[PDB]
């Protein structure tokens, strides 16, 4: 289909400023400075972030400005801020009779955020549980970053290759990524071991933690 | 209140046809028929559908036709194929900041195994966590399918706000998903309360754990 062409992906360093630009904007009728931007994070609608060419709506802050100079149109975000990683659309009112042009999308990544190392609680199996002749433990790794992660499990010393399942690490609202991993054991399992631990292991550095039963 | 309203999710079986709707297209001024309908797939750009209510672009299957009545305008997939699950998007032209608005999304599943409820386990905080002035409390939601789920915190009967974290569900290697919410608190504010509770709303149906400091 036809689009507005836009870079595939833009980044920058907090504090720094990105243009992203939007070529074939140029309406073919009526001198149409309508041309809109848009962001879109994962799971969430396209947000209106400037209209009719440099209009903000209510709420949406003056780091963001968009202009136009002939068959283009540019969208400047100033003071690039961890939240600012989404994807960005720029849209015109196209010369199609009554039809609206989409651009192709630009992926902006915010480089440099600071590393975090991850904050790791390990939990026993509850009392409620045990009763149900079941035991869970579960690693909750949290506030980390980059995103990447590497989870291990040891019974007593020995590595743990069975009843392991680690989720996919998310982003959370303070911009910092969690996961969890959980190991399924028999209440006869966790019983029978002196201790179980948690490895974690990011960019290099790893932590454990190590629960007992009581 | 939104302009543009939709049904948060919808799943149906392959080879059926299901209707996705959206509602407030009539007080959108300037709207006329610019009502368009897109599709979603995880990192990929919105994929125009239908618009002008009933047209479809070139390469867009009839399996797909849309309708509007009044302030209501509907998309209806006959057919259904694993390959529909994706996001659609209901979307209007609006006059007053000649510009489109987006409807909030309707994620779509295709069932591919029978609908499972979700686990539920809640964990208190652990013995050596608290012993370093932290509290948290991880409720571990597993086993459910489709991959949505909705998660609130009660401090006795009060209804939590502040301090919870939900991670967006995983797939695991069952091929059922997996989540964790974790609410953040001080030991005293753990101790100030009788119970806690994690409901999780899943298909209409929500389970309810609860622990108490012990």
């Amino acid at each position: 289909q036809t689009a507005l062409t836009q870079p595939a992906s833009v980044s920058g360093s907090p504090g720094q400023s990105i243009t992203v630009s939007c070529t074939g904007v140029s309406s073919i009728v009526g001198s149409y400075n309508l041309v809109s931007w848009y962001q879109q994070h994962p799971g969430k609608a396209p947000k209106l972030l400037t209209y009719e060419v440099n209009k903000r709506p209510s709420g949406v802050s003056d780091r963001f400005s968009g202009s136009k100079s002939g068959n283009s149109a540019s969208l400047t975000i100033s003071g690039l801020q961890a939240e600012d990683e989404a994807d960005y659309y720029c849209s015109s009112y196209d010369g199609s009779s009554t039809s609206v042009v989409f651009g192709g999308g630009t992926k902006l990544t915010v480089l440099g955020q600071p590393k975090a190392a991850p904050s790791v609680t390990l939990f026993p199996p509850s009392s409620e549980e045990l009763q149900a002749n079941k035991a869970t433990l579960v690693c909750l790794i949290s506030d980390f970053y980059p995103g990447a992660v590497t989870v291990a499990w040891k019974a007593d010393s020995s590595p743990v290759k069975a009843g392991v399942e680690t989720t996919k690490p998310s982003k959370q609202s303070n911009n910092k990524y969690a996961a969890s991993s959980y190991l399924s054991l028999t209440p006869e399992q966790w019983k029978s071991h002196r201790s179980y631990s948690c490895q974690v292991t990011h960019e290099g550095s790893t932590v454990e933690k190590t629960v007992a039963p009581t």
